[PDB]
């Protein structure tokens, strides 16, 4: 209890480089402690230091410690003799097999929890420069040891290595060498994968069958006719700076919309649905059944209630601020002025550099959300470390919900709706005109973002993920900081902090979000998702294995917090399908005409069909504009102009208001909202309850297993 | 394990009335066991009988039997000595208090395990007449023993008792005495009642709020006026059956509209949405309360879903059955026919004796459903009990969800809404004129219909509920089957059958439906459910505790499958009040005319009003029907008639075609339903994610308790 000797076997030896025993080897490493101490605050150090370590070696725990070769730096290792372990796990219900004994990860956590127990307080505050486990050996070079075994040299080369992307991984291996916690995340991974590849199968299908009927649409055949949707004149966008542009500008657009909205598009979001259900349901049987095969079960008020309503305060807060913040795209303004203040086309290289920017401005800003949130948790800390990574998920999870989804939410159910008519346009505040929709159509800009966040940002996330951990171990090689052993190798490496693994949960969870809120879109989606996959367990698997210090292995039954996270971007899902449908959509519409207004009463075409559906839903506008300066007259000689809308024509005993064309679209579309919504619930909730939660196999072996023991 | 010999002790005595003990008075009775053998069958069920009494002997249980006063019946004394109490309370864990020893009830449950291990197939099968438990002494009269608590007497006197209908329940007392089954489905009925009286003030501030605001509803003083509504003539409903009728005779109906169609009825439905969340939190609350203090928690293929496919396509076949049966309304036609075949005013005695043979028809009906889902079940039997159990409540409780709001729903939802215009009517087949609304309104129809269930037929069903055991019992006293002691006095009552809870369960489930489904209507069911329960409450435990002979204890945490059941009418109630309001009820329309249709654009109104609100709703309608009869001419000498639709008036350019205004009024309802059921389950799920799902207080007590043991 008292600092009454320091380490033994206080000596120094590095002959053997892949030696993870001792110096006299018949004991193996289990921790390295890394401290400088040699040069009023060092004295209360050195005193600090040498107590705890007299009070672990109390504990029974073998130290001895060594220089380094290139000093200033000690590295202590730590071993745990047979009683210890023994006692140990006896304390903790470690599931031994009952028919060398502890494989290290295992040890490793044992003398974790033993430094725990008496180590992160003393990291934290300068006593120690750092603590981790040991690897084997490189991952590149077989260890010179031959009784240790390389499996991390194994499981680079068949897992992590991008030669083995096509191989299945060795979960077992994963989970022996990392632990619970990292297993579960990459069976996760995987299987998210495999229903990935369902679901792109499927909406690659019903993009063939869009694209197949693509001559046979017949109005982006009138949009791209010079004479039917070429004599169409559109009003302007905007005052005295957009002029009156034809139809026909829209033209290659339309083609694109005939491969992405379409009735494909509408089952697949139906199939989208159904998907999900089965993937959290099946995903919920796989749970079950890691849980069985990794044994991962394991066992170890007003002045509240004011705290609470104001840290819920200051997150609501803060998610308006990072609302205003992506909607109001100040992150490009800034980069752009950043350019300008500052100083082979100029323009591809401008738009390069301030796409740079803005990335390195997002990283930041992501970083800020961190810290913010951090806080924010700290202020209403319940000191429970799971309730409190709970909290902080949620918090940073609401961050990035909101950082990433706003401008999709934005394009699709918020830009262009409220803009009135030419006459009288709504003006918010001073500003003036808010924007209307693009001319191509709001659905063909959110899927041309969904593109752009899917297919190049995911690329370029993947190659800033295997970069920086790359670059941050190459600078320090470079830093000069000839033989070097395994603890001083491992301590040259990135130390995965505090959340690793969350981030990483994290990125997964924002892609699944992308691939079910917005799959009415476009179809492809899960086949980005897909190649994305397929890249990123391969990266993840490279980045863990080389780049980063090995973390202790821990244990986890679930993926945690994020379960219910996807259980309610699931319920989600239905609701922002529907409406993307309904209102992003020009489908509803487009089946009205077909059944309603191609009818005698309302039409000239004795049998359904969508020919002239162009000419009957653009709303005429004579220039007569309210003088609340009419910016129409000066731009050009044109009198007639023609907007999407359904008011009444000009000249018309209420014109420019809503006639019953737009009235019965608007019950067209809530209609299809209502019975899309109860129908997919119904689904959802008859596939749920028809779907047992654990495998049927795993029951069988439970009940064999406890019979047998 | 053979018939070495009889049940020792054989003698009669009967000079104690009051005694549960034997004839020597050392050891009290467990059970008794009643049968008939002194006259090829008799010899077998003889030498059966022999083999389970000398069996059940040779385990330790002490047998005596003696023959009644009033001769061929024998029953038997059954006992369980200390030591067989001690080793099968070590079998089953049952939490003893360790800081006479056994109460009765779980004597009685320890031998009625003794006997199933080894009862209810011989007793199913005439081996035994009867084998139940034995109650303390007459609810009525105190027991003539001293050191025997007559409990039941208390449990009459405080409990049972009307004259105590004020007192709260003791729910440890009844625990005690029935069991944990009888215990928390008492204790699940008073937080019902205490939740029922919240919502009923609620109901009633909300009632007081529209009856207050009365003379103010300018739409039925319209109605009621002798120019606006008395020179509106309204098309007849039938052909050739019913006439012109003006809107006057409506004006009481409309009055009664102001009360339950207002804003007061929309608030209150928003809150009832919200009080069954509470409900349901609380109750989990009080549930695991419950489970804590009275130790509730012990512990004890391609063929198959074709099975399953069959069973259930049978419940669906026989749901669609009694579907056609409650709405074809077969029932009263055929009490009509019996009567008219069979043979002070006669009008009223008829209309009585009607109804009672409805009720008959009703309750065989009931029986006639028991018996087939006892059928498929057995049909489909998994053969686990707490599996059989579970399936038959589901099975039986969509019978009695179909049967008692298919009229309801029908009214609400399918009666009127489907009939055109009088202009060729809709005629689904031969069968013509698919029934119109009533003139008052389909609400009022609902609410009538929801006022007879909830405030007549259930006094009705508690008085059958509290007359059918004491009638059953006083049949028997006058078929005469002096002085009785306890066990033949326990035998000649109304043995509760299998599944005897799970009608009283059933009732209770089906108010509640009834309460949240349609609470949108009138406000007041809460009230009469209130009125109702406090009633039943007492009803349930005076037929328990006098008129029905004792059950075996059991133990049950939970209500068991009516707790899904409960959440689902709960998720159901939202969409249900939701549809209600938007279509059953007219506030919709009358809130559009007040914000769209009186204003300038549609109306003559400078301002917002709901004046000529009638006048500008009801469509004309010339003479002029399709020969597909024309029955409106043959009537009378009217010339043009108001029907209740949005149809164009007639030489419109498109005439009796839905105009923009009943396109509007459909946009608006969906809209209100969408906004609704968004907004409430939103609510719902905050409330659920933000109330803890055990109490408080108990996750206190628990720690305490595990600390100290
Ligand atoms: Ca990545
Ligand atoms: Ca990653
Ligand atoms: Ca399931
Ligand atoms: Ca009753
Ligand atoms: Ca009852
Ligand atoms: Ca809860």
């Amino acid at each position: 209890n008292q600092q009454d000797f320091r380490t033994p076997e206080f000596e120094e030896f590095n002959g053997k480089p892949d030696s993870l025993f001792f110096t006299d080897g018949q004991r193996r490493i289990d921790f390295i402690l890394v401290y400088e101490d040699e040069s009023g605050t060092n004295e209360k150090q050195k005193r600090k230091r040498q107590a705890y370590e007299s009070n672990l070696i109390c504990h029974g725990l073998q130290l001895e410690a060594t220089r380094s070769v290139s000093d200033k730096l000690v590295f202590v290792k730590v071993h745990a003799p047979w009683e210890v372990l023994c006692t140990y796990a006896e304390i903790m219900h470690i599931k031994l097999p009952l028919k060398s004994f502890f494989n290290p990860a295992t040890r490793s956590r044992i003398v974790y929890f033993i430094l725990s127990r008496v180590i992160n307080r003393l990291v934290s505050s300068g006593i120690y420069k750092a603590a981790f486990p040991l690897h084997d050996c490189r991952f590149n070079y077989e260890s010179e040891d031959i009784s240790c075994p390389s499996e991390r040299y194994l499981l680079y080369r068949e897992w992590a290595h991008p030669r083995s992307i096509y191989k299945k991984q060795p979960l077992d291996l994963i989970r022996k060498y990392y632990g619970e916690k990292i297993g579960i995340y990459f069976a996760w991974l995987g299987y998210y994968t495999q229903m990935l590849l369902l679901a792109a199968v499927v909406g690659v299908a019903c993009f063939l069958y869009g694209y197949l009927d693509q001559d046979n649409c017949t109005w982006s055949k009138e949009v791209c006719d010079p004479d039917i949707g070429g004599q169409i004149l559109m009003c302007p966008q905007c005052d005295r700076l957009c002029p009156f542009w034809r139809l026909n500008i829209t033209c290659e657009s339309s083609k694109k919309l005939c491969i992405f909205d379409s009735f494909g598009t509408l089952i697949f979001a139906v199939f989208m649905g159904v998907w999900v259900t089965l993937f959290l349901e099946f995903w919920k049987r796989r749970q079950a059944e890691l849980e069985y095969e990794w044994d991962t079960v394991e066992l170890q008020t007003c002045g509240k209630c004011i705290r609470v309503t104001l840290c819920a305060s200051a997150v609501f807060f803060w998610i308006l601020l990072i609302i205003a913040s992506v909607i109001g795209i100040i992150v490009y303004r800034l980069s752009v002025f950043i350019v300008f203040s500052t100083t082979l086309t100029p323009q591809m290289a401008t738009s390069i550099t301030a796409s740079i920017i803005s990335h390195i401005i997002i990283m930041i800003l992501n970083t800020i959300y961190e810290k913010v949130a951090i806080m924010i948790t700290n202020f209403e800390l319940p000191r429970t470390q799971t309730d409190y990574e709970n909290s902080l998920t949620m918090k940073m999870f609401l961050f990035q919900f909101v950082n990433y989804y706003s401008s999709c939410f934005y394009i699709a159910f918020f830009k262009g709706k409220f803009v009135g008519y030419p006459g009288d346009p709504v003006y918010l505040l001073g500003k003036y005109r808010s924007e209307e929709c693009d001319p191509g159509g709001c659905l063909l800009e959110l899927t041309t973002q969904l593109t752009i966040i899917m297919g190049g940002k995911a690329i370029w996330n993947n190659i800033q993920e295997v970069l920086l951990p790359w670059v941050m171990n190459l600078i320090g090689r470079y830093k000069r900081v000839k033989i070097t052993p395994r603890w001083e190798q491992d301590y040259h490496l990135q130390p995965m902090g505090k959340l690793g693994l969350f981030y990483e949960y994290l990125e997964m969870i924002i892609q699944f979000g992308f691939v079910t809120l917005f799959v009415a879109s476009f179809p492809l989606a899960p086949l980005l998702a897909l190649v994305n996959n397929i890249l990123e367990i391969r990266v993840d698997a490279w980045k863990l294995t080389t780049q980063f210090r090995r973390m202790v292995p821990e244990k986890a039954q679930d993926i945690g917090a994020w379960q219910p996270i996807m259980q309610g971007i699931a319920i989600l899902a239905v609701v922002t399908n529907a409406m993307i449908i309904a209102f992003t959509s020009d489908m509803i519409p487009r089946l009205v005409y077909y059944w309603s207004f191609s009818i005698p009463p309302y039409g000239d075409h004795t049998y359904y069909t969508m020919d002239g559906y162009i000419n009957n839903t653009l709303s005429v506008f004579n220039i007569t504009d309210f003088k609340n300066e009419n910016p129409y007259i000066g731009l050009g000689n044109y009198t007639l102009c023609r907007y999407r809308d359904f008011r009444n024509p000009p000249g018309h005993p209420q014109e420019y208001k809503h006639n019953i064309y737009y009235w019965h679209v608007i019950a067209a579309k809530l209609a299809f909202i209502i019975v899309m919504e109860h129908i997919i619930y119904s689904v959802k909730f008859f596939i749920s309850y028809a779907i047992p939660d654990v495998s049927k196999i795993t029951k069988s072996k439970i009940k064999r297993e406890k019979y047998l023991t």
